[PDB]
């Protein structure tokens, strides 16, 4: 009769089975979001657990969720504290009969679920969890999770052949009255202890948190601007808002459901064009599904330094070299521009993420966990499974069927930034080097350095490694570690 709808990374009213089931019972529904202080502490290497870019986006997303509940006659209860304690107190305060929530798959989130169930079972309060973050739901997979294929291509073949994607649930348009209790202040970044990040106008979007803004972004990218038809051709871009969907920060905290996006793709294919690009956006959502299922199957191994594959590697952890990567002072413009874009905006293109993660692990040989945690801190779109899964894959410990692979920074620079437009946008100190030559500033003569206004070792660093020598050294280490496994 009285149900708390506990929200975490599912900040929406569309495609929300817990909300759908609760509204069908006609009991009193009490939506709740808890700001969990453990989310605003530190990662193991000491970075803010939630940096300022994602913090601002989260606060905007929680405010929008509250507003959207208010529009249909309810509200969102907001509290600060550990949910296993906050919900226990609220259950006693309001004589709650049931708590509904969405299932997570990684250790920290599972510990909260376990502690909550332990706290509530003495009270006889029903706890009901729902699977809701993926395109294909766990129950539609053609295999148990223990038999999830260890290669993505095999996962994709089997689900596309044998499984069905279902339409999103439609949100309710009316809810019972909110209880006569203090609604709760949504805290500021200051109150959470998070440093606010000034806006950099070069941000690919002025990202705004919330289901409302995420739905509008899809409306812009699919319908108003008709970009989806070109997605496969543009998705390796690094400048501009519309080289890709930019749906990721809304998918990561659940402002958008992948099943809602998929329904819109089906509509676009029916109404405009069906081609390799409309499929490829779904293809990338499938990668998102796969990393989440991989984390479900393998549990905490995705966080172990030896990774999903269990390969013990003598990774380096030199702080000075790591800091140079973090600050984009490596001397390689493609890497440096991407790291500085991340530090200024909280976002990095997929093409950039592949390159900087390869540089850290294949050129510097530095522990991939240090990169994964930096991404966790700074990314506006941090998704634990996609981030930690992708870092395992990049580092060669993901069972990806490829062995030692690496990104040739020189070739990637020519292929994806041939005129230097991207690196000059983020590295103004290099912007007067003639196009293309900008990717190898170490080749400039003393006279050219003066003419183009940039002196190596002063205005822009010399390369911190030789690309070829460093990859060869780390390849040998990887090969030996693989042999010893
Ligand atoms: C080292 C590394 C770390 C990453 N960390 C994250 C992370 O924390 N969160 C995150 O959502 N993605 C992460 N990615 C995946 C990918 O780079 C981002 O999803 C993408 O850059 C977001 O831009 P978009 O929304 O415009 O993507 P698009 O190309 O428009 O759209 C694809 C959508 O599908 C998903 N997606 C696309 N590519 C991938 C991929 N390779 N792996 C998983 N999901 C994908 C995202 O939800 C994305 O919004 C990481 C990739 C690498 C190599
Ligand atoms: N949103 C989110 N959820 C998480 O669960 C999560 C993150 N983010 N970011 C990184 C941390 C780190 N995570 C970890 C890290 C270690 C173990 C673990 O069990 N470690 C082994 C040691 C393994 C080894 O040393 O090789 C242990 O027994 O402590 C579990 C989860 C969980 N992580």
């Amino acid at each position: 009769q009285k149900i708390i709808l506990w929200y975490r990374n599912d900040l929406r009213l569309h495609d929300h089975e817990p909300l759908d089931l609760a509204t069908s019972t006609q009991g009193q529904i009490i939506p709740l979001y808890c700001f969990d202080p453990r989310q605003f502490a530190k990662t193991s290497f000491g970075f803010p657990k939630t940096g300022g870019f994602r913090g601002k986006f989260l606060l905007e997303s929680v405010a929008d969720l509250r507003h959207n509940f208010q529009k249909i006659g309810s509200n969102l209860l907001v509290r600060i504290g550990e949910p296993e304690r906050v919900i226990f107190d609220l259950v006693k305060q309001l004589n709650i009969d049931a708590v509904y929530y969405h299932k997570e798959v990684t250790a920290e989130e599972l510990a909260v679920e376990t502690a909550l169930e332990k706290a509530l079972t003495p009270l006889g309060v029903e706890v009901k969890s729902f699977w809701g973050a993926t395109l294909y739901h766990l129950k539609e997979l053609p295999f148990p999770i223990e038999k999830l294929p260890e290669l993505f291509t095999n996962f994709r073949k089997q689900v596309e052949q044998k499984s069905v994607i279902y339409p999103p649930y439609t949100p309710p348009n009316q809810l019972p009255q909110f209880p006569d209790i203090e609604p709760g202040e949504i805290p500021t970044l200051t109150e959470l202890g998070i440093t606010p990040a000034p806006f950099d106008e070069r941000s690919v979007l002025d990202f705004a948190g919330g289901e409302t803004a995420g739905l509008s972004r899809l409306n812009d990218y699919f319908w108003r601007r008709d970009c989806l038809k070109n997605y496969k051709q543009t998705r390796n871009g690094m400048l501009g808002s519309d080289y890709s969907s930019k749906f990721s920060p809304w998918l990561a905290n659940g402002c958008l459901s992948p099943r809602w996006i998929y329904q819109q793709v089906q509509d676009y294919q029916h109404q405009r064009v069906k081609n390799d690009s409309t499929y490829w956006l779904v293809f990338e959502l499938l990668w998102r599904d796969y990393f989440r299922f991989i984390c479900l199957k393998h549990g905490p191994k995705v966080f172990y330094k030896s990774g999903l594959q269990g390969v013990k590697i003598p990774w380096g952890e030199n702080w000075e070299q790591w800091q140079i990567w973090c600050q984009g002072l490596t001397g390689f413009p493609l890497v440096d521009a991407n790291m500085r874009e991340l530090a200024a905006t909280g976002f990095m293109s997929n093409r950039g993420r592949q390159n900087v993660a390869s540089f850290l692990t294949k050129n510097l040989g530095i522990n991939w966990q240090m990169g994964a945690e930096w991404f966790e801190s700074v990314l506006i779109d941090y998704d634990v499974c996609s981030n930690w899964g992708n870092w395992n894959y990049t580092a060669g410990v993901g069972n990806d069927g490829r062995g030692f692979r690496y990104f040739n920074i020189a070739k990637q620079s020519q292929d994806y930034d041939p005129m230097g437009d991207y690196v000059k946008h983020w590295l103004p100190e290099l912007a007067s080097i003639p196009d293309g030559r900008v990717h190898s500033p170490w080749r400039l003569s003393n006279q050219e350095q003066i003419r183009f206004g940039v002196r190596l070792g002063v205005d822009y660093p010399y390369p911190m490694v030789d690309l070829q020598e460093s990859v060869e050294a780390n390849r040998r280490i990887y090969e030996k570690a693989l042999r010893m496994t």
